[PDB]
């Protein structure tokens, strides 16, 4: 199978994009650990669901560990957890900016600075970040979310070019995912939700199983000379 | 398999990228018709060979009529073939620049006017142009070159929305190679080829197989949300 | 002024874009030189018009030769000549495609072979081609248009290259305008300028005197570190 | 002059490119602030400086308020501030994560919330941030810093679109400088300052005032056309 004898992780794996992207790597061999602030929604005999809250640095190396106790070593990671608190810049708190740029943004350096040095020590792995529509073309309400998921594009790059010196074969990637029906979209009016599908070619949102095939696909070697790259999974969108 | 009952046309098929794309096709169940000028250099048993030159427009009308007529549609097209005729530009002739626009972008046109209307009438497909690294960056000695292939970046997001109107499930992307050992790499010397493969992340060049594999993700319906879209297939080059 | 001592030749000027950028440079202490199939539709102390097409290798040889006899050199180019001959893929002519090909992109190539290494060679120039936003997006009914657009960067991105080799001061640019409200523009029916005006941050077109001072900038020292740049000017258009 | 009458905050201001950017608006008629951690290192009759830590959130609306107290409005807001805190992300410690993120990605934040708002109510504004070619392509060492001066580039485009509802003429764009001859880059070796401008098409790195004119234009009508882009001033860089 694709994936067959890889380990991988991925962060906020318990619903949403992360469920989906989980069942889809576990069903192509993967060994996969399902870190998220709740319990999993869903069982497979190859995910093992796993307690993470990505923004408590003391807890996710507890977490990183204890993966690496137990599986040996981490070929795959997905940092995929992330979360919106929207508001106009005007009107926008303190805490929810600090919020979403510690969840999406530190939240994502504070597994890899961990999971890409051994990567790269093992000479072989492949890192997919989940960055957003949002981030490659901004959006109204969202100054702190576009804020990460653009800036998690700056850290593909740089990862990328990082975890690969020494002739390691790592390779690092973003997916920047259009609107797919999942709790995060909780508040955004459905207006705006129908606006999205109508600016996509295709005309309509996403599946999460859309993203979980591309995320697939990266992590596998079938991607082997695709690196620093934000991959749109979007229908066709400007957003 | 990933592509079962599927046909798909593969233009500049005999060798080089073109084969490798037509035998992972192949593999996954797609009926494969290469188009080439040459014979093909290889055999498979879901792969036809016939003769095509993406310039002669009236030739480029009956070979997609015998593809019609023998197997009723065109699912997926591969616009691979393509050639280079490299000066400066001070030097360039209009011969050399003549030359690579018409294969390189206007074949691109010739073929494609008649399988993507088709495709969306019958409302599905998904169509692979071939951009290149020099598309996205330029190149030194390779303006005719680089304007064809940053060309096609423009008419892969046109027909993205074109052929997907009316709710046609219709997808066009583009793949944008870096340097990829095959005979196209013949005339370029082996000082810059070395210079090449330090400015990727990978210090390498890429594999026939590592872009065909990336044909095969985007032709499947794995790709089914990603339209519209250039896919950088270059170890992570900056050129 | 700006542009004192300089001469800079404009293609297209007698109208539109062409004449807005002539006559921001003519009011910068540059003479300029205005190519056009007809004559200019105004005029001014700075501006000389002159009978060019683009199109024609030996009359632009001609022109080129005649403003070198005169000027002695040409410190500023600006490719701004180009035609639409829209239409849906499934319906484009063989003329359709070719007159647009030739006019956006080989008439680029066609003066900038001889501008371009004789800005070399003098050790310094500016290049400005006027790409769209069009070519950045791609649009339905325009996949010619769309090809010749987006080509026009890499031609950008080539030169900007090549000019600037053995320690020359040459910078090569594009600006890619989103919808400005030239003579052609000011026909099309109110109900759908306002759809395009939508689609862009500001909620309006733009006018030819947006594109020139943007022409302007990139001609002059002021844009001394910028090259292989396309400048998007379009209100925050998004297509 | 072409600033006259307008009222301009340089964040960042008593060094640097911010000096730059604060003499050129300064020459050009504006009536400038420049906030900073020290004292200004220059002087100009027509810049003040003044005391401003854009991390402190209470601090900064004491500064915001100080400057519509003295000056009325603010229609220019240059956020210029920025650090570096370099290291492998494997050797990376959360300080030097936080600080970063700290000054360069939440410090646009705390004083753009209160100007852009008061430009939109205005009806008029230009915001120009300051991003990095580290933002654009990553950099080995700089994690954090890419972060940030990607996540620019998603706030630059949010709040182009945010601050121009309501059909306010507020525009809001960034720059990415390439290397560029402040203080630090001085004291690099000179073997290293040669590899860096070999990376660039003019084979040279920028001066400030490279920097500040590109500031200029953004800031002045002359940009009126210009919104949500990120302007690259890098002689052609890529990193
Ligand atoms: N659904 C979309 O339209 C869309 C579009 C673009 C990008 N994304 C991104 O996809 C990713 C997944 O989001 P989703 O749509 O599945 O949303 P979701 O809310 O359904 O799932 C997010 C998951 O991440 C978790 N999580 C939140 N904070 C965490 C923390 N501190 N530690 C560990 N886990 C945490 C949640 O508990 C949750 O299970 C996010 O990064 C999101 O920004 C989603
Ligand atoms: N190999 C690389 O490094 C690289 C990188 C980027 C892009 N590309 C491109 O990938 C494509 C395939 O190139 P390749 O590397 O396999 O080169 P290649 O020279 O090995 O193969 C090209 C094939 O196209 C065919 N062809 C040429 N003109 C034709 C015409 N008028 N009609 C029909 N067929 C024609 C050739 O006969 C040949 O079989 C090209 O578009 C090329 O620009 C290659
Ligand atoms: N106006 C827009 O909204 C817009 C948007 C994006 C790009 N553009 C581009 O800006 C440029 C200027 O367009 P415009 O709106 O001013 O159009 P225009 O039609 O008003 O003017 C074009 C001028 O180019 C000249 N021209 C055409 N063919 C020529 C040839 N073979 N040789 C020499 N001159 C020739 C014409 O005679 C004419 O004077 C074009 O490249 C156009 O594609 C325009
Ligand atoms: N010089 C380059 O090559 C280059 C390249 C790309 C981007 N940049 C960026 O340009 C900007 C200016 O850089 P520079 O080269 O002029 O650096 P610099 O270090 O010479 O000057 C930066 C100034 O911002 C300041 N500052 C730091 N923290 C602050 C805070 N909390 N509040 C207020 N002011 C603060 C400093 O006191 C200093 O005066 C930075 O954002 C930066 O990262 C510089």
């Amino acid at each position: 199978k694709k994936l067959e004898g890889k380990v991988a992780v991925i962060t906020g794996g318990a619903k949403g994009l992360g469920q989906a992207i989980a069942l889809a790597y576990a069903e192509e061999g993967a060994k996969v650990i399902a870190g998220d602030l709740g319990d999993l929604t869903y069982s497979h005999p190859n995910v093992e669901g796993m307690y993470l809250n990505v923004t408590d640095v003391t807890g996710v190396e507890k977490f990183y560990q204890s993966v690496i106790d137990k599986y040996g070593k981490i070929d795959i990671l997905v940092n995929n957890a992330g979360i919106t608190k929207d508001a106009m810049t005007r009107k926008m708190t303190e805490a929810q900016w600090d919020a979403v740029i510690d969840v999406n943004l530190k939240g994502v350096f504070n597994l890899t600075r961990l999971v890409g040095p051994q990567m790269q020590t093992n000479g072989y792995g492949s890192i997919i970040n989940i960055s957003s529509v949002v981030g490659v073309f901004g959006n109204i309400g969202q100054a702190n979310y576009a804020a990460t998921k653009a800036g998690v594009i700056g850290l593909t790059m740089t990862w990328a070019k990082e975890f690969a010196l020494k002739g390691a074969n790592v390779r690092v990637n973003a997916i920047a995912p259009g609107y797919i029906m999942t709790d995060i979209l909780k508040t955004v009016p459905q207006d705006l939700l129908d606006k999205f599908a109508a600016l996509t070619m295709l005309n309509r949102l996403g599946q999460p199983e859309e993203i979980a095939k591309v995320a697939l696909f990266l992590a596998s070697d079938d991607a082997s000379y695709v690196t620093g790259q934000t991959i749109n999974v979007n229908g066709g969108m400007r957003l």
